[PDB]
């Protein structure tokens, strides 16, 4: 079990002004630290944030959080469940800012909600430095779904934070799971009039509502009013300096949802073209794992050890990545299926 700590800086808050926090399991022997960002979509105006507060309140508030959590998948401390990093220091950071971890805005007389995701990450890192992170050799910032996109938005800022604080020896790296989306043509169309709003338009509105922040080099490329581009992995990844491993199902359920897909020729060609386009964007990503499955998230699932690409599991590929950061015979790090239909890989989740 990981133990809850609410942030000592009470000005860094969840949506409703309650303190943000983190769950921690220390490993005294180890100089490896895993900081995991939870996911779960977002909200981008008063009306759809109010709805999220009624029936998804744990994603908006710490008032009802439990005192402990069990570590699962890559956050497990049992080598049988976690062949990769079972002896690491483990941190789970709950997602309570509804801003894809991009926001820097406080609740105030003009703001019903606070959107502080970017500041929550920075404050967790601080307070951890007084609990043993100051002795680390590797900090892996990982996350799933909205948390995976959050890795891409925040990994270089964590690296810059630690450099300016006087810790040049800690190696910061990223692991982005199910956060690599395409701003592609939808299978059926609707103008943005919540349910009808495409992610490009929803994120453009959200950035303005959240006071959202994107990595500096990407911001400089796309400039004012076009920062939404940096929420799409294939556009922001080439601007990053930190090593980032990309995990992405070729037919992600969240991607199909935003494409208005729920089989005849038209839809067959649409689905096959989606897999080809995703594979094309990963062509020159040297650390990646992309199976031809219809699913969503993987790295904190207990059975994450079961899926393989070309005979190599995800825990193995991540271990091969570690070795490469010290090509390797029989220990690959770029693993992308070429078969073109969901579940053409027999190891896909059921
Ligand atoms: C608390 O967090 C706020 C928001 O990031 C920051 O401006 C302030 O400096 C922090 N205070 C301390 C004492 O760390
Ligand atoms: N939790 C799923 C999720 C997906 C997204 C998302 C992020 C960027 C672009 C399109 C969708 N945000 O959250």
């Amino acid at each position: 079990d990981l133990r809850l700590h609410l942030l000592l800086n009470t000005s860094v808050t969840c949506n409703d002004g309650s303190p943000a926090g983190y769950y921690l399991k220390e490993s005294r022997g180890s100089r490896r630290w895993l900081l995991f960002l939870e996911g779960g979509w977002y909200c981008f105006n008063r009306e759809n944030c109010d709805s999220r507060y009624d029936t998804m309140r744990r994603l908006m508030s710490s008032r009802d959080w439990p005192r402990t959590r069990t570590g699962t998948g890559i956050l497990s401390s049992q080598p049988e469940e976690n062949p990769y990093w079972w002896n690491a220091n483990m941190v789970f950071i709950p997602y309570c800012s509804s801003d894809v971890w991009s926001g820097a805005s406080s609740k105030s007389e003009k703001n019903e909600y606070a959107f502080m995701g970017a500041l929550i990450i920075q404050e967790v890192v601080r307070e951890l430095l007084g609990r043993g992170l100051s002795g680390a050799k590797v900090l892996l910032l990982a996350g799933s779904s909205a948390g995976g996109t959050g890795v891409l938005l925040n990994v270089d800022r964590v690296a810059e934070q630690l450099e300016k604080l006087g810790y040049p020896a800690i190696q910061v790296r990223g692991l982005a799971d199910s956060g690599w989306f395409l701003d592609n043509k939808q299978y059926r169309h609707t103008d943005c009039v919540t349910i009808t709003c495409a992610p490009t338009e929803a994120i453009r509105r959200g950035i303005r509502y959240w006071n959202g922040v994107v990595p500096e080099r990407c911001r400089r490329q796309f400039q004012e009013g076009e920062e939404w581009n940096c929420f799409f992995g294939y556009k922001v990844y080439p601007t990053l300096r930190s090593p980032v491993f990309v995990v992405q199902w070729l037919f992600d359920e969240a991607q199909l949802t935003v494409d208005n897909v729920h089989v005849q020729e038209g839809l067959r060609l649409y689905i096959q073209n989606l897999g080809r386009e995703l594979r094309h964007t990963l062509k020159d990503v040297p650390a990646s794992f992309a199976p031809a499955c219809l699913s969503h998230e993987i790295i904190i699932r207990s059975h994450w050890t079961d899926v393989q690409v070309k005979g190599t599991s995800l825990p193995r590929a991540l271990h091969c990545w570690d070795r490469s950061l010290h090509p390797l015979k029989g220990c690959p790090v770029h693993l992308v299926d070429s078969c073109p239909w969901p579940h053409c890989n027999p190891s896909c989740p059921t």
